[PDB]
């Protein structure tokens, strides 16, 4: 593939250290050259078919290039498994440090890490990507004290398939205004907005170390995010204005009320431009 | 692939009578065994990679069972082409009809046609494919005054990426409510009612020989279409109430207020149950 190689052993250049976390586990590896430090997914494939599977996560790493996502180190295919290299990030997940530390980020943190995910999403909906799994855990702290967003397992890449719907030979008399105006559903924000909210649950999930409805039996998660008006701060005394308002933008319903990235990024809530509230956090956890 | 055939030459098995229409030429063909007529599509591929340029067409095609869509009865790639086979309409595409008799379809017809054509694309937004390029020439007379639809060329087929849509793992704390609740894009009418307009313009150009704007220069028939309010019928008299209603809701700019298949399949303009006029045109030009 574009991207991935084959006959060759990884681990001829990648030295498993050990296990981060667990289709298959996720190892910390070196370079037995370089010594750069990567997460190694290694994914059990029992075909070749499956790696078509991966393959738009794959692209998606390899085609993005932003300070706050991931990016791809290399990727093998060998006896039977893929490897996926990613840059390493010293700090871990957001959600693996609040259940640590046993406490929750401080709004003057969730600030930073909004800010700078907002960032990373904003990028990959200007480039026709639904990042599609958001939440705590898939992102990352630098040694820095910056973030970068991750696991893109489930995203959808739009760019080939609008490619391909943009395409058309001799004079098209019968071409709904919709698709002449460029107003189909791959360029509208309308899929991307699913994001938007996901964000809005991963500020309330650092505010108090779980999401929403994490105390109910799972099989009613998705009842209840249908029957209920959208989550709220448990306790909003503890918030700003500014912090609840940037969240009622995110968690709403009608959709197109909804707010985009671009919209967001102009929002009191996100105008900030120091780190140091995640480098004492990261400190404190070391 | 799937459904295409290889180290086999398909000319072992159909033969080329003559040339039906002008990437390649489409043949008339007959079985070498069974005598059964073919159109024999021959699309000139460079490279193997080609073929999965070709592929979302032929599983259109194949995956069908539909009495008004035209079915696949082979494929073959064999010395850098690919053949498609494809069930045999004797009476010629709408358009080709109307131009070899000089005039336009009769109400009559049109609403059998369009009955037809209704009950063909209802069956596809069922089953999550957009057409895509609907017009005249591509709906096609049967011997016995029926019509079938044609070329998938540019259709989309959503089933493979709603399946991996609605696919997920652990309990989705921070899914949408719109993804909740199976209000996507892909299963939304919205992008579906792109081939409802259209319907109404090949309406019109079945009324009127050519669709609207055939006198302007190709250049600037996109810019008309978002301009202009939806066409109407140039010469009004000449209609039905029914039909002139039947296109309103087609030819709706507000894609919302558009009719669905679905709510067009009600409409009194395609309540009729007899092909007669249809046999009664294609014996005239025979
Ligand atoms: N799948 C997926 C995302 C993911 C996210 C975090 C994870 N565990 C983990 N991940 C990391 N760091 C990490 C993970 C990645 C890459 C996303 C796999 N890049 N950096 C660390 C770093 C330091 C201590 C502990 C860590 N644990 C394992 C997998
Ligand atoms: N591409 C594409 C659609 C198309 C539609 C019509 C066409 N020409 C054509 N097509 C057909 N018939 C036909 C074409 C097909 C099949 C859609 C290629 N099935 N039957 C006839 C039949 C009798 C006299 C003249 C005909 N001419 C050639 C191609």
């Amino acid at each position: 593939y574009e991207h991935v190689t084959r006959d060759l052993n990884p681990e001829d250049f990648w030295e498993i250290i050990g296990e981060l976390g667990d289709f298959g586990k996720v190892y910390k590896a070196q370079n037995k050259e370089t010594s750069v430090l990567a997460a190694a997914k290694v994914i059990d494939t029992k075909s070749e078919e499956e790696l078509e599977d991966y393959m738009v996560e794959i692209d998606i790493l390899a085609s993005c290039d932003h300070p706050n996502i991931v990016k791809l180190l290399d990727a093998f295919y060998y006896e039977n498994n893929l490897w996926i290299l990613i840059e390493f990030c010293a700090g871990g997940a957001v959600d693996a440090v609040m259940l640590e530390l046993e406490r929750p980020l401080t709004e003057s943190q969730i600030q930073v890490v909004c800010k700078q995910t907002l960032d990373a999403l904003n990028y990959l909906h200007d480039n026709k990507i639904i990042h599609r799994d958001l939440k705590a855990g898939n992102i990352l702290f630098t040694l820095d004290g910056d973030i970068k967003l991750a696991d893109f397992g489930v995203s959808a890449k739009n760019t080939r398939t609008i490619q391909r719907r943009d395409s058309f030979i001799g004079t098209p008399y019968w071409m709904a205004p919709e698709v002449v105006m460029c107003e189909t559903s791959k360029d509208r924000p309308y899929d991307y907005k699913a994001d938007v909210w996901s964000l809005g649950i991963t500020l309330i999930e650092m505010a108090e170390i779980e999401p929403p409805h994490h105390e109910l039996n799972p099989m009613r998660v998705l009842l209840k995010i249908a029957k209920s008006e959208p989550p709220t701060l448990a306790q909003p005394s503890r918030w700003s204005s500014n912090f609840k308002d940037f969240l009622k933008k995110c968690l709403e319903k009608n959709v197109d009320a909804r707010w985009t990235t671009s919209q967001l990024l102009q929002h009191p809530f996100v105008t900030v431009d120091s780190n140091k509230p995640i480098r004492e956090l990261i400190a404190e956890a070391k």
